[PDB]
């Protein structure tokens, strides 16, 4: 019995989330972490990215008709973690062959043209770290981009040029 | 049907295409088209398109692992219509949901900033009547945008609000 | 009272059902749709369906006690849907996680061993269209097998087999 | 094959008919339905009301030489509708004025005293249902007594009374 105090992770209810209706678990520990964008707005205030996190949950439960919102989790420029489906329950981020045998972490905003803050950066990786020590990741998991294994332009070619230097990165 | 009674497609061959080792099969008449784009460079002439076409089958094949590139039928902005999978055989392009019940049309550029030339669409519009007249299509088929059934930016802004003035189009 | 109601069920009154006693009632529109059988006696004749639905529902009344019989709706190997508690109705088959959140089908009959004749599976089907076009079910509903929510060989090996290959079953 | 059911027809092969060498087709959307009786002996099991059919066609094709079955489709008091011509076939039914522009739908039996069963009238209400959301027929069809447009007893006095307070009757 290890208990970590890992997470500082805003919850569905403090970003005012609709319910989730997802029920397919993943088995941990997951071996795979995929990383993506919105392509939407960004946001550098907590205020801002509890809606930014609304409106992604908004389209893809109104909208394209899904149980809940796809990833996991969401990074803000805030430098917050905003919870997903969290690290039980299967995301829709990746497609049938990732989606089952992963955890898939988006950050908020349009990172073609655009580094995320430091902060942003740190709040992920050290999301990751809490993973590790939960037992919801693989101490040695990897991490893909998410145009590693869909065709896309997520999760934007900034962001993909740095996540391409971490240590956990397989190509 | 006056022999191929439609269509000026170039085919697999002809743009120099690695064959599909794709096997599931649509059932016809399909109810669902897809359009998106590839988000990739645009191509205005034969030349250029097939080299396109190349590229992205490339992408999917190589990096992604798959049987065949993904969409059914590209559009270039040379005005031709390049062949994917076809008529008859399943696409990745719409997420396991649609990729079953759909043709995935993509146009290749990025209509985010940027209109497709008359020619394009020309060509697109009149794959769709071909489709009909085959019975891959049923007569009164449904368009959606890629972004109307997954999370994304495609087809492109521009495009998309074009695509939703067609006759098909249901929202 | 003109109903543009779809299809052709058996209503509770003429399979002489006794009157529910179940008020809780589900969010319209409902996203799963949980199939199992009766693991009771198959019926072929409308005469012989009608008894076993008085039954099935005796059963779950007399014995179990509950307000009314368990499933919302019934299928005969005549090739009829009987109604159970309907659309609107929280169901008792597959326990209190799925219970309200889903629409509980269920074969008359045992089908380890036996497959339900084509005209059951075609009843089941329309019956599953009926429902999205009423707006009961969400037009991307998902099929579960009673198997895969709740330790049960239900829906039987035969049948189970079977509604893996319908469009809409997810796993 | 083909067809997904709509409103759960029991198709030709199932009741064992025979090819049909009928050739002629409707324009869709057809405005009239015409309905009669076989005059033949009723069923109220699948078993029977298959055979029945048979029956009902080999009389057709053997003795009057007919290319099929004359209805476009037939009702059994088991509830259930036997796929005859179909949708875009012109039947053989009530007469060359009517044929070309009509669906013919048939009670299997006689109905001269007695009244066929509510799982019957139902049956026959939702095929045409389906009718119009096909684009078989008109939205506003119109609905004959055989007896209205030949001279005859059919559909029989009961079945007759009967399909004068239907909302779509035209006298």
């Amino acid at each position: 019995e290890d208990p970590p105090a890992c997470g500082s992770i805003v919850p569905r209810r403090e970003w005012r989330a609709l319910a989730s209706e997802c029920r397919e678990r993943l088995t941990r520990p997951v071996r795979y972490v995929v990383v993506s964008h919105t392509a939407g707005s960004h946001c550098d205030t907590p205020a801002s990215c509890a809606q930014q996190a609304q409106n992604v949950q908004s389209y893809h439960v109104r909208n394209l008709g899904w149980c809940d919102v796809g990833y996991n989790f969401l990074i803000g420029e805030d430098g917050l973690v905003y919870e997903g489906r969290g690290w039980n329950i299967k995301g829709a981020h990746a497609g049938p062959t990732w989606n089952p045998i992963s955890i898939g972490i988006s950050f908020m905003g349009n990172y073609m043209n655009r580094v995320p803050p430091p902060r942003a950066l740190r709040a992920a990786q050290n999301l990751l770290a809490c993973g590790v020590a939960l037992g919801a990741l693989r101490s040695n998991y990897e991490v893909k981009g998410h145009r590693d294994v869909q065709p896309t332009l997520s999760p934007g070619d900034r962001l993909y040029e740095i996540i391409q230097t971490w240590s956990h990165y397989r190509a």
